[PDB]
């Protein structure tokens, strides 16, 4: 008979993927199985896990070949609760209500002036009692950015956001990003790490 787990293993080991992201792994202990939002899916490594555990997921991403390669996947293992789409996140306005948002090492990449709107649409269609989890590059006094990424949050910036929701996790810590310096070193900067829950 035909294994029924879908661990952090599991689309890693078979697709080559990356692990699922370790605050995805941790959101799912407290957020249920739900209508879920990916924003900016890449190779699916997020959407896959979630489809697979119970979640309704739409996976959204600019790139049409990282699309191509989750519905490929999809096909393969037969994830009738994945939807893919192919979105500018710069250029877009969403209506539907989620029980979960996520948007996992995506917003540095968009236009700084599409971050107020787009944060703003992700409240939007949150139910009450939803949850937004967040992870994204910062710029900050300590740890500069250097990497020219064209948006970062500011210390402090992804928290007022989220002003009036219970923030269930929120941190500032430093990471590394996986592209090395001059010296080959791993780039040190501070990420924003939020989940929160909508009253
Ligand atoms: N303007 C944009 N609209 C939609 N997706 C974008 C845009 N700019 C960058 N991205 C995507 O952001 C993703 C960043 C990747 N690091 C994948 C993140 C993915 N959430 C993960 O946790 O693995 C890439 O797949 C990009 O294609």
């Amino acid at each position: 008979g035909a294994m029924v787990i879908r661990d952090e293993n599991y689309f890693t080991d078979k697709y080559e993927l990356t692990r699922t992201h370790s605050e995805v792994l941790e959101a799912v202990k407290v957020v249920k199985p739900g209508k879920t939002l990916d924003l900016g899916c890449g190779n699916g490594r997020n959407s896959l896990y979630l489809a697979a555990n119970g979640y309704d997921v739409d996976a959204w991403d600019k790139n049409a070949m990282s699309i191509a390669n989750v519905e490929r996947i999809k096909s393969i293992e037969n994830l009738d609760n994945l939807h893919t789409r192919v979105v500018d996140l710069n250029n877009l306005t969403f209506d539907r209500q989620y029980d979960f948002i996520l948007s996992t090492v995506v917003l540095m990449f968009l236009e700084a002036k599409t971050i107020p709107g787009l944060i703003a649409n992700m409240q939007r269609c949150t139910k009450p009692g939803g949850y937004n989890l967040i992870v994204a590059a910062m710029d900050t006094a300590d740890y500069p950015c250097t990497v020219g990424f064209p948006f970062a949050f500011k210390e402090g910036e992804l928290r007022r956001y989220y002003e009036g929701w219970e923030r269930v996790k929120y941190n500032e810590d430093v990471g590394e990003l996986h592209r090395t310096d001059a010296n080959g070193n791993r780039i040190k900067l501070r990420f924003a790490t939020m989940l929160a829950r909508k009253k």
